[PDB]
């Protein structure tokens, strides 16, 4: 009877049940109890039909939530949107696998946006290209952090890193939408929005504390990049080294975290230099009277 | 206004990526390379893809398999792979996950160098997508059963389904890509490749302990391997309560103590007779192929 069961098995597609699907989805569902608006809004110009716009939205939602699951493991984050990160509940093993599984489920949804073989290819190429960019950006962010102080990035290296890491999903959402549109490309505008988005995230992480987790993580955030480069240039060796020492401590010590922020506030004035940089990027749009970036 | 021109030149160009940066993030992958082409070569005696196309299928499968291992070793807390220190322990779990995930997309990107025919490309991508989904399903079950033990004690049937997904995934991927590219051949060889993946996994599980009675790292990992699955079901079934619980206890210690690992192996050897059951089960599967004159599995 043994041979018979093996025969049945190898001749059928692999078995997968609804219950199993549930087991593997747990780390993902956990983060769901936590961007669409932007798609809505941009559609007032792309006017994709609603059921197709929904799939796009579902694809962006899978990639985004899955990327955070992985990012929190990569950043040793204890919290995300006020709750315990999934890896601390389901373990790093299941969370990595679930997140990665969701990347491929998102991919499968791509083949359901169209049956037109020419267009499908483009949708897949876009998906593939931006996922590649996302990992390149994320890899560099991680590399600088984990090899510190081997390489201290410049503002320009940081901006290119951000174009990959944060612009990736913004560009993916948008490029899909433009290729599907039944009706000037908006990628430049979405690139700039991604950059603004990331620098703002980096700024707020320190400003709402002054958790300041970026310090505990030892992240080469926009203000840290500024401060490190500012002290190096003004030959303020000791402050330069003090910033590195605190980042390398990977500390959760509130007093130490505060010490580093005061360095950026009083010494380099990096927080105020960032605030101004963000405003300078937003003004590039507030003053886009020629509508060169805006629609 | 120069910063503005700078911001303007950037957002209006593709993101910048150097070969230097490509090397820096490829470290985890390059390390595992220092450690498959035969089975592809044989099957091609049947499929006959031109050599240049067969070399791309090969690079794809090589990228997926290697990246798969990088990830698997993090998931299994493995200190060694092919006799060498695991990449996550050298470059860290963060870079290793990211790099392995990056290589999954590099592999996907290669699917396009295989054809210029749109209908076929679409099929190659679907196969790629399908089996990667299958791989993650099996791997997800292997991991859940282990980290949540004893929430679920898988039966022999459940383990085989998990392995059909987990190990048979890459085998089927490679074969389905080749069958779809073949310009040449008979009944699909999928059932045979499924059997090969199943025999392959059970052998991996078996050897992992028989070579200790290697370092029986599957025990330290707490893996619901084929012999362990037999032992846990056999004990429940035979009323060996204390033994059933002791198997669970050892698995949950995640121990590196060789005597404790050795006690467990001898429990499988003399008490549940799981090692012999597995050896014989392997033979019986191998016998389904060898005793195949009507070629219902083999080409
Ligand atoms: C599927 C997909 C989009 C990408 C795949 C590769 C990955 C994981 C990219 C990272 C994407 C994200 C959310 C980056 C922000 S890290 P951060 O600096 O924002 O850390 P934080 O958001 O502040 O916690
Ligand atoms: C991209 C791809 C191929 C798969 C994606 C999903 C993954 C990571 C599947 C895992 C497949 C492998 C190599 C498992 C080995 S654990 P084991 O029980 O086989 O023991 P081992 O470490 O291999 O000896
Ligand atoms: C990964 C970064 C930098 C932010 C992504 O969007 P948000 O994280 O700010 O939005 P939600 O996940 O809270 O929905
Ligand atoms: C169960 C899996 C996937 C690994 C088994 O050994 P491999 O066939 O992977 O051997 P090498 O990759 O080390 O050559
Ligand atoms: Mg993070
Ligand atoms: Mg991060
Ligand atoms: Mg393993
Ligand atoms: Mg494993």
């Amino acid at each position: 009877k043994m041979e018979a069961k093996i025969d049945e098995l190898i001749n059928n597609d692999p078995v997968w049940s609804s219950q199993n699907e549930s087991l593997i989805s747990k780390p993902y569902n956990h983060i769901l109890l936590k961007r669409l608006n932007l798609i809505v809004q941009i559609n007032r110009v792309m006017n994709l039909p609603k059921d197709q716009l929904a799939i796009v939205s579902q694809i962006v939602e899978l990639l985004h939530n899955s990327s955070l699951l992985i990012d929190d493991i990569e950043d040793n984050a204890p919290l995300r949107r006020g709750q315990t990160t999934s890896h601390l509940i389901f373990g790093v093993p299941s969370t990595i696998n679930t997140a990665n599984y969701m990347y491929f489920r998102a991919m499968q949804l791509v083949s359901q946006l169209t049956t037109k073989e020419p267009l499908y290819h483009n949708l897949i190429t876009i998906f593939n290209e931006e996922l590649i960019n996302l990992h390149r950006g994320q890899g560099l962010d991680i590399y600088w952090r984990d090899f510190l102080p081997e390489i201290i990035p410049t503002q320009e290296m940081y901006l290119n890193m951000v174009m990959n890491k944060t612009g990736g999903l913004f560009r993916l959402t948008l490029r899909l939408m433009e290729a599907l549109s039944p009706s000037h490309s908006l990628v430049p505008f979405i690139n700039l929005l991604g950059i603004i988005y990331q620098i703002r995230d980096d700024y707020l992480n320190l400003k709402d504390f002054q958790f300041a987790e970026d310090i505990t993580e030892g992240k080469l955030s926009f203000p840290i990049v500024h401060a490190l480069n500012f002290t190096k240039t003004k030959g303020q060796t000791e402050q330069h080294n003090e910033i590195l020492r605190i980042l390398l401590l990977r500390t959760s010590d509130k007093d130490i975290k505060l010490k580093l922020i005061q360095i950026l506030e009083f010494d380099t004035n990096s927080l105020a230099y960032t605030k101004n940089f963000i405003n300078q990027l937003v003004n590039m749009i507030k003053n886009d009277n020629e509508n060169k970036y805006l629609p």
